[PDB]
């Protein structure tokens, strides 16, 4: 614990809707941090994180290309502003599911 806390809540970096929280990190493969790219060659910086809100998840799971063995991915959007913010994952194993999310598309701060 401490007094008045800065680093407490992620937001959309675009428009400021509510998205996660630094308790909510998930060290997934014994980082919460995972440096990776897709088939267009874009690198993402994702964090993952347990648990997310404000989204929108597009569409229906797809395995191919996954970054995590044993996980679908969904597009996960900003719920307001429609910036694309992420996946979420689920099909998989301890956990099920979980959010990857492009850590230079959020904006820290403090709590609500
Ligand atoms: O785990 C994932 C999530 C999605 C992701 N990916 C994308 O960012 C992408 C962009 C364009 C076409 C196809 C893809 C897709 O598989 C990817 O490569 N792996
Ligand atoms: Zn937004």
């Amino acid at each position: 614990m401490v007094l008045a806390p800065g680093a407490s809540i992620f937001r959309c970096r675009q428009c400021g809707q509510t998205i996660s929280r630094r308790d909510w990190l998930l060290p997934m493969g014994g980082d919460h941090e995972h440096v990776v790219f897709n088939p267009a060659g874009m690198i993402f910086r994702v964090w993952c994180f347990s648990l997310a809100q404000g989204l929108r998840l597009i569409g229906a799971p797809s395995g191919e290309f996954s970054w995590f063995k044993g996980y679908d991915w969904t597009i996960a959007l900003c719920g307001q502003c429609g910036s694309h913010l992420g996946w979420h994952y689920e099909g998989g194993s301890q956990p099920q599911t979980f959010f990857g999310l492009i850590k230079d598309r959020l904006a820290e701060g403090p709590a609500d």
